């Protein structure tokens, strides 16, 4: 089983990744995890991070520019992901394709049924061949307007079943229970 943990920064996705890892392994499962963007390895991921800190002239001013950058990062790891799914019972991804839909829709003031979110699917899953996750787990916990709104879009994706089955959880979800829901 392949699982994206999704949510906003500061939301504490990494902690939930570690939590589920323990639980899955407690349940007798081999787990691999991997996190995006892959700063330090993907030149794309790096140029995106940099473009957001002022560098690279007018790059960050284009929503589809950034999304294309974060997409190309993930696409670069497509063979590793595919390869972890052949070697482990579970592969947990901290941020994945639905990150691009939430952050783009939010910046473009669009909703889950809109163009950005549709575009992310064509590019990342269809065109670039990234595998659809079996589950996407939104960690939804209490630029701030944009961060609120991106939070809200994520949740629109959960509600629409965008990309596949989802689950929405908060800060104190029991890991054993969530693990047993997410597993066969
Ligand atoms: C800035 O404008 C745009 C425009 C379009 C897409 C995106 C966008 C953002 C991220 C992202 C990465 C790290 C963190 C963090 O840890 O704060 C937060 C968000 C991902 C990912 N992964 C992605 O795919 N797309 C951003």
């Amino acid at each position: 089983v392949l699982i994206a943990i999704e949510g906003v920064d500061g939301a504490g996705k990494r902690t939930l990744v570690e939590k589920l890892s323990g639980a899955f392994r407690a349940a007798g499962r081999s787990v691999a995890t991997l996190a995006f963007p892959r700063y330090g390895q993907s030149v794309a991921a790096d140029i995106a991070a940099e473009a957001l800190h002022g560098e690279h002239g007018d790059l960050a001013s284009s929503v589809y520019a950034m999304a294309t950058l974060f997409a190309l990062d993930r696409a670069g790891a497509v063979h590793t992901i595919q390869g972890l799914c052949r070697g482990y019972d579970v592969v947990i991804l901290d941020r994945y394709v639905a990150s691009n839909a939430a952050y783009s829709a939010a910046r473009l003031h669009e909703n889950a049924a809109g163009k950005a979110a549709a575009w992310v699917q064509r590019i990342e899953f269809a065109r670039l061949g990234l595998p659809k996750p079996d589950w996407q787990v939104l960690l939804a916990v209490s630029d701030a307007e944009l961060q609120q709104r991106t939070g809200a879009v994520y949740a629109e994706l959960a509600a629409q079943g965008w990309g596949g089955r989802w689950l929405v959880v908060g800060a104190d979800v029991d890991p054993g229970r969530l693990a047993a829901t997410l597993a066969p």
